[PDB]
């Protein structure tokens, strides 16, 4: 579970997906709800 | 392990990638040559 900004979110959602930290097992728990303001469609396909 | 060129390399490394299976849990070993001609830090930047 997580606390940041959505302009801070998709850097370390960025970092997230760099260090290959996708697996279904990985839950997700955040705070903005900006869910819109960039882009899911990379973040989207790893069964998290 | 995986028959593949360079070219074809770097679009299913991007579609793994896509998958959330960048992990060394796996590994992978490439026919092709062009590595240095290919070069991808955020992709080995999962310790894989």
């Amino acid at each position: 579970i997580f606390d940041c900004s959505h302009t801070m979110a998709a850097q370390i959602l960025k970092q997230a997906m760099a260090m290959g930290m996708m697996t279904e097992y990985y839950h997700f728990i955040f705070t903005t709800l900006d869910l819109y303001a960039l882009d899911l469609e990379p973040y989207r396909y790893s069964g998290v």
